[PDB]
């Protein structure tokens, strides 16, 4: 079966083509996708897609798989990375 | 900063305590929550979290990290894995 993987949904169909016109319900409501290849962050306003976009230009954290933590700069990182974790 | 990985959202906070207290406004909404130790996944009905962990029993696709197929049983996940990719 092929799996919706938005949020609060999970609906599951026979053909892929069925999950592609489903998951047109979703990308309606969200139009502003992210650019960047493999991520599938979408966004309902042109803010919230513009402030994930400068999340991508930051430094995430991978000390952690569970942690949140994106730093503006190369500084906050490496004292992101000392202080935690 | 914290970044919130919510379904349209993306606010981004200087603590992590500040982070966890912003995102009680989507688990309020969303009390399910996939049992799986490393799994986000949420929902507000409880048929919906059943479905959702139905799809962990099952085998999912590897061969594209895009790919959203989840075979039922080993039968249909080996003809996937053959007529597809
Ligand atoms: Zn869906
Ligand atoms: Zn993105
Ligand atoms: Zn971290
Ligand atoms: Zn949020
Ligand atoms: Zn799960
Ligand atoms: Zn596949």
């Amino acid at each position: 079966m092929y799996v919706c993987h938005f949020e609060n949904c999970g609906k599951a169909f026979k053909k892929h083509n069925q999950l592609k016109v489903h998951q047109f319900s979703h990308t309606q409501q969200l139009p502003y996708e992210c650019p960047h290849e493999g991520c599938d962050k979408r966004f309902s306003l042109p803010s919230r897609l513009k402030r994930h976009e400068k999340v991508h230009a930051g430094y995430p954290c991978k000390k952690d798989d569970s942690c949140s933590f994106v730093g503006k700069t190369w500084t906050l990182y490496l004292k992101h990375v000392a202080e935690c974790h």
